[PDB]
């Protein structure tokens, strides 16, 4: 799914397109729902790598300990993330939580291209084109001392930015449109029967936090809360705790 013809996002198009054929690294800055691992994918299949592995890996969700050895492996055999994705891409998605530790092997990784291995073991050569996502502001956490310097001053090849939905004002009729089509096929209405001026207030003057992800689910909700073709949708329901 590729939505948008706000300049903003043809621009990442375009940009996207001219990195893929690299082996450099790419960091990717988004907020949530802009569509990130999405363009990672882009990324490799527009690449010469696209015939290799894809592989992705959220490093928010794991503890420091797991996260270690899911992304670089370990034995005493778990191959780990750089390894599954040797030939091919891997993405690393909410980069800055990231430990130190973590972030200095990475380093070590993306620079001396093998995994570390002792207990008997050869090291481990890799051959894989790193993606990374994040929202947060890097330049900020170097400074802070929560982000290493070294690391950025490698990993950040170049940078895609996606514009948040608020910043494709455009785009956001223009979705709401398609997804709300899409709604009406799921439970069987003969035609989606418009948005009427308040509806298109509501979603104009919101500020999408979730952006394209809570597009989908606001649009998709409130038509079927609407349920019916004989009137346009009047009423977006942003938040389903509401009563
Ligand atoms: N260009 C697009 N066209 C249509 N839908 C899109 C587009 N980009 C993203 N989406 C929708 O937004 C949702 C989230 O996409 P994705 O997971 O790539 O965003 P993200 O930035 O990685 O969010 P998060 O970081 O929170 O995972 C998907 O369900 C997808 O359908
Ligand atoms: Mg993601």
């Amino acid at each position: 799914n590729l939505l948008g013809e706000a300049n903003s996002f043809l621009e990442v198009l375009e940009q996207v397109s001219h990195l893929a054929p690299l082996d450099k690294p790419v960091l990717i800055i988004g907020e949530r729902g802009t569509g990130k691992e999405l363009i990672a994918s882009r990324l490799h299949y527009l690449s010469s790598r696209w015939q290799g592995p894809f592989i992705s890996l959220n490093c928010a969700a794991l503890n420091e300990n797991l996260l270690d050895s899911e992304l670089f492996g370990h034995e005493a055999r778990h191959p780990g993330r750089f390894e599954r994705a040797d030939g091919g891409t891997l993405f690393l998605d909410q980069l800055a939580t990231a430990p130190m530790m973590v972030q200095e092997k990475l380093l070590r990784v993306i620079e001396y291209g093998e995994l570390e291995r002792v207990g008997g073991s050869q090291p481990l050569q890799v051959n894989v084109r790193l993606v990374c996502a994040t929202n947060a502001d890097l330049p900020a956490m170097v400074n802070e001392g929560t982000f290493r310097a070294d690391l950025l001053d490698r990993l950040a090849f170049d940078v895609v930015q996606l514009p948040p939905l608020r910043e494709r004002e455009s785009d956001i009729m223009l979705m709401a449109e398609y997804f709300a089509i899409q709604m009406c096929r799921e439970i069987k209405l003969p035609l989606f029967p418009g948005f009427t001026e308040r509806a298109r207030e509501t979603l104009l003057n919101y500020r999408w936090p979730g952006n394209i992800r809570e597009l989908k689910n606001v649009v998709e909700r409130s038509v079927y809360r609407h349920g019916t073709s004989d009137y346009p949708l009047d009423d977006i329901i942003i938040d389903p705790f509401k009563r």
